[PDB]
């Protein structure tokens, strides 16, 4: 995917989408019950990356940067063409728009399975090298109970793509 030259046409829905996915990073954590600390752990119900996008440094929107940027190329380099068409946080306001609303297409549905299957194995390549987690083998060799967990991360990507326009 990384062979392919991003327009900057759609950079900016590019961020939009990064923004999102950071966003949404934040809501799953808060629905588990996660606060804003200032140290990094997971047992504290803390996270120091929830603040609003603009104050994110380079060192905390890079992943979710990426993370846009790789699936958009994926989208790009299969085939389809890419264009023109509450619970209260400690600081933070993460709600862009009702997106669960307009049913998704089994195209699109298979578009996240894909992007899910890419992402799996780029992590399991940098897994191998270290010892044999079961899950060192493909996505597709993976039990299906976690199967859905990561489409369902891969899916907000298409759905906010569609919903913007």
């Amino acid at each position: 995917t990384s062979q392919i030259v991003l327009p900057p046409h759609l950079e900016r829905i590019r961020e939009r989408l990064a923004e999102n996915i950071h966003e949404l990073w934040v809501m799953n954590k808060i629905e588990l019950g996660w606060q804003y600390g200032p140290v990094r752990d997971d047992n504290k119900r803390q996270h120091p990356c929830l603040v609003e996008f603009c104050k994110l440094p380079e060192q905390e929107r890079n992943y979710n940067l990426q993370m846009s940027l790789e699936t958009l190329k994926t989208l790009l380099a299969l085939g389809c063409h890419v264009g023109i068409a509450y619970q209260l946080t400690s600081g933070y306001k993460p709600a862009p728009m009702d997106l669960s609303f307009i049913k998704l297409t089994p195209s699109q549905e298979a578009m996240v399975d894909k992007l899910a299957e890419n992402a799996h194995n780029v992590w399991a390549r940098d897994r191998i090298r270290q010892r044999r987690n079961p899950r060192l083998v493909p996505y597709t060799l993976l039990d299906d109970r976690t199967k859905k967990s990561n489409k369902d991360s891969l899916r907000e990507a298409v759905r906010t793509l569609l919903g913007y326009g």
